[PDB]
């Protein structure tokens, strides 16, 4: 039941049982229009540095960590520059690892690993 | 609906919908029989420090 993520604006009405995040099953994000101290946002985690492993609740909730709210982690830190100290933020920071393309030893082409 | 935790001793029983923990809406604690990988175990958080803010799970 994942649903794609749309910010809410409905003001004068609390994100309770209404708002489409809410409805939606979905944490209300930076984007939405609600307050700052709604119930639905999702919080940044505090987490030292990796995020990789179950702890952090943004990793536990299958979910990146927002530059904006996790400055903990490492995430915000070191946005020109590479190596963050966080490891849920590989998405959104576009770090893919190099690969390369030959035919596939099954059928058809084949993506290929450079580097272990 | 909080009820007090008590540890769940069920062997050769998986912890989902009918361990004692699942079942009072607990999270499993290290004093629980289940394996150490259960899914209704309680993770730690992984804070720099202080822990008071909402960021942190626990
Ligand atoms: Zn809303
Ligand atoms: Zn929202
Ligand atoms: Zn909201
Ligand atoms: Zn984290
Ligand atoms: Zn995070
Ligand atoms: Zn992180
Ligand atoms: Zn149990
Ligand atoms: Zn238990
Ligand atoms: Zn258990
Ligand atoms: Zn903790
Ligand atoms: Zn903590």
């Amino acid at each position: 039941h994942v649903y794609n993520y749309q910010p809410c604006d409905h003001p004068r009405q609390p994100c309770d049982s209404s708002c489409p995040c809410v409805i939606a099953q979905n944490f209300c994000e930076k984007f939405c229009q609600c307050s700052s101290e709604c119930q639905n946002r999702f919080p940044g985690c505090r987490c030292k540095a990796q995020c990789n492993t179950k702890q952090c609740p943004c990793y536990l909730a299958v979910r990146e960590c927002d530059p904006d709210l996790c400055l903990t982690c490492g995430a915000a830190d070191h946005w020109d520059s590479k190596n963050v100290s966080c490891k849920n933020c590989s998405i959104q920071r576009g770090s893919k690892k190099h690969l390369l393309l030959a035919p596939s030893d099954v059928a058809g082409w084949g993506i290929f690993i450079k580097d272990p």
